[PDB]
């Protein structure tokens, strides 16, 4: 149940070097070349991005390297970019078919471009209107930071109930990515002119509007 | 990933779960060298079983690995709160090349088990009118919080352009997540449909959605 030793985090902005060391004993990390780095987003699968120490599985950017030193092993990131903020897992073998995992250390990338949101609003479908259901979709996706409020309208009114909204999460494009969701009847949808989803981002606004179809 | 191993599996205190990870003649089937690894999220994981059978010193015997053929299995009997987490299946292959499992979220069910209500939205106007044909497939009301989104164009498993969000739990002390495809407006009228797969708890719901003449 011993942990190898990594700091608990470490940051750079953009273009930055970041070294993060992973401290053993001379029966793990000093005994062998069996060293191992991991990367992990949040709530996503681990990636290789180190094995044996120094070497870079297919698919891993030049800009990962690793060494060892004694008893510590190092991962350097240069030329951080976006999609470098992660938790970063060292692992050695050792005697006794053991593999040691250190405890991660959190990388931040500073300064991140700020992002205002893509909005689409979506009127209920023909298939759900047809199982008597009325459920309107506002897609949020590509802001930075992963931060939004939501407010709906039927027509020029607050909407104070049916409200559900997602907790952002980060997605591929390294931007944060939610939805929110209003609950109608068919009745609700077609009794009103319009419904609104009004998305606030860093106290700037947008607002999308949609109507019953005329098709 | 390499080696397939189920995307979920629950149970309740005291149950067994069996998880499996499957992959070829050339890696699982080929030697005695598959490791399980246990990952509590935003943790450092822990090996809990390696050489198919073998429990690391403090593991409980809960944990039993066993292998037949291609597929290896973990069993965790009796259930408890604390084995709530990721399993990670490995197998070295042919190159000494070491395999990774996608990695099973194994829940112990802390509330009733709900199948997902999925709602798939074609492109709007406003969208489309703007050049995206973005679709959404709205998933909510589910438990456990563990869900894989696939999407088809007619029949064709499409990987570019699709994001699903991290299931979040919502008022109801259920999980809701969208997953988005972001299609261009030639793409989405060029085809005769795109659909949106939904799996939960081993069960998979299939929507349907194809251009209109008038939106
Ligand atoms: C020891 C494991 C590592 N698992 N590795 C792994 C797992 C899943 C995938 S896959 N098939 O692409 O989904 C790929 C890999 N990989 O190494 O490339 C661990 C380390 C750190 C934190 C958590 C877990």
């Amino acid at each position: 149940q011993s942990a190898l030793t990594q700091p608990p985090s470490a940051s750079g902005s953009p273009g930055q070097s970041v070294t993060i060391s992973c401290t053993g004993t001379s029966s793990d990390v000093g005994g062998s070349d069996s060293v191992s780095w991991y990367q992990q987003h949040p709530g996503k699968a681990p990636k290789l991005i180190i094995y044996e120490v120094s070497q870079r599985p297919s698919g891993v950017p030049n800009r990962f390297s690793g060494s060892k030193s004694g008893n510590t092993a190092s991962l350097t990131v240069s030329g951080l970019q976006a999609e470098d903020d992660a938790d970063y897992y060292c692992s050695s073998y050792g005697g006794d078919n053991n593999l040691f995992f250190g405890g991660g250390t959190k990388v931040t990338v500073l300064g991140q471009p700020k992002a205002a949101p893509s909005v689409t609003l979506f009127p209920p479908s023909s298939e759900e209107l047809q199982a008597n259901k009325a459920t309107l979709v506002c897609l949020i996706s590509d802001f930075y930071p992963g931060a939004v409020t939501v407010a709906w309208k039927a027509d020029s009114s607050p909407v104070k109930a049916g409200v559900e909204t997602t907790t952002p999460s980060k997605q591929s494009n390294n931007k944060y990515a939610a939805s929110s969701y209003l609950s109608l009847t068919p009745e609700q949808w077609k009794s009103h002119r319009s419904y609104s989803c009004q998305v606030t981002h860093e106290g700037s606004t947008v607002e999308k509007t949609v109507a019953p179809t005329e098709c």
